[PDB]
């Protein structure tokens, strides 16, 4: 309770229209200025880049040496381009489908359809997703789902291990800014979260970072 109000009093400190959703494999909670946000479908914009790697690795169509290395170039970090063309709109599609990403929708022949539409997800589908990765319960080789895990990760503090992968949809109106990730506790226990808000152009590029460490420090889930 008074955990979940000092979240919800972090909130009064900004004017952005935003939510901040939890997943520990029970519960979802959700905390924030616009809580609607939480099952609204949105862009996954560079989100995209959690399925568009693990599609790839699993169809042959990089390696992961390939893939952290194009990642890892002087250069945020966006979708693999090529990769997703590697893929290929037929395999991409009946992939989604198997694995029940967003709505499943690309498009006919839209070669960027997580930055333009058709494909969009909720804050909530995006936080299960995510979950399910990082305890390898979704359909795709263990070891792939592993090599994805660490192209997330960010931060130790101990043995608590931050993993996040950040969004921002300039193409649509609203504009939609993510940071979606997960904590893996020393023990075993995950914590998977979702920041979903509207962007404006020339907003600052690092306030979703640092709003989301804020929340999940509030919450006693990571302390950066």
């Amino acid at each position: 309770s008074i955990i979940d109000q000092n979240v919800q009093a972090l909130f009064n400190e900004i004017s952005a229209d935003a939510v901040f959703v939890t997943y520990d494999g029970q519960n979802i909670k959700k905390y924030g200025t616009h809580l609607d946000r939480a099952k609204t479908a949105y862009i996954p914009a560079s989100t995209f880049k959690i399925a568009n790697a693990l599609i790839g690795l699993e169809n042959h169509k990089a390696t992961s040496t390939e893939i952290f290395k194009w990642d890892g170039k002087p250069r945020t970090v966006p979708v693999y381009q090529e990769l997703a063309r590697r893929i290929g709109p037929s395999l991409m599609q009946s992939e989604l489908q198997r694995i029940g990403y967003g709505n499943m929708q690309i498009g006919t022949e839209v070669d960027q359809f997580w930055l333009k539409g058709p494909l969009t997800i909720t804050p909530i589908q995006e936080v299960k997703f995510v979950y399910d990765l990082a305890q390898g319960q979704l359909p795709f080789k263990p070891e792939v789902q592993q090599q994805v895990k660490e192209m997330l990760y960010v931060e130790r503090r101990g043995e608590n291990r931050l993993y996040a992968k950040s969004g921002w949809g300039m193409a649509v109106d609203p504009q939609v800014g993510w940071y979606v990730g997960f904590v893996e506790k020393a023990d075993g226990q995950v914590v998977a979260f979702a920041l979903n808000m509207q962007m404006k152009a020339g907003d600052d590029i690092a306030l979703r970072k640092q709003l989301s460490l804020d929340v999940l420090d509030k919450l006693g889930v990571f302390h950066y």
